DNA sequence: TTATTCGGAAATTAAAAACA
DNA sequence: GTTTTTAATTTCCGAATAAT
């Protein structure tokens, strides 16, 4: 049988450069592809969704 | 050819809602 | 107080364009 591509599993979170670029971050910091890009590897924080707002009922 | 860009599918996630 | 629902948000696939 041939291979199925194994989607790999996500990181805890994304660098700065890897959200930027949209390519795959993962656990170690710095990451491989800032390792590789000789680039700088920071954290950002993620938004927070508001409070406050309603959904109306559920199924 | 490799490097960069990015649209959007898929995955994550947290307040609302529902439940105990 | 638990847990479930499901839309805000994030991740990164993959297919394009840009650079080399
Ligand atoms: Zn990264
Ligand atoms: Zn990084």
């Amino acid at each position: 049988s041939g291979k199925v591509k194994k989607r790999l599993p996500q990181a805890k979170r994304a660098c700065a450069k890897c959200q930027k670029d949209n390519k795959k971050c993962d656990d170690a910091r710095p990451c491989q592809r800032c390792i590789k890009a000789k680039t700088d590897c920071i954290d950002l924080p993620r938004k927070k969704r508001p409070t406050g707002v309603r959904r109306g009922p559920y199924k």
